[PDB]
């Protein structure tokens, strides 16, 4: 249990704003979805997806539910939704770097065992 992967960072820039549409929220099952504007290149290609406790490391968390979505839509302002399953506490989903970045507030409230 709590395994570590990490074999290594490094990719491309792109030129795109970004936003989110479709708050998160946790179901029965404990699963969120997180759905923005992805706009320019139309995919398909891979979106940028990240939640973290803090923000001044932002290090990797959560689980990865998702396979390799992508917007396969030619029309422009097309969406997409995934799936995301976080940790028991409070995180902060983001989408694309720059100086319009987009984050929420997700926070989880309802456990015994403090840390």
């Amino acid at each position: 249990m709590d395994k570590l992967r990490l074999k290594g960072v490094s990719y491309s820039l792109c030129t795109a704003a970004f936003t989110f549409t479709k708050i998160p929220a946790e179901t029965l099952h404990g699963t969120v979805t997180v759905e923005v504007q992805y706009a320019g290149t139309d995919g398909p290609c891979k979106v940028p997806a990240q939640m973290a406790v803090d923000m001044q490391t932002l290090t990797p968390v959560g689980r990865l539910i998702t396979a390799n979505p992508v917007i396969t839509e030619s029309t422009e302002n097309s969406k997409m939704m995934l799936e995301l399953d976080p940790p028991f506490g409070d995180s902060y989903i983001v989408i694309g770097v720059g100086e319009k970045k987009i984050t929420h507030h997700w926070h989880r409230s309802g456990s015994t065992i403090g840390k």
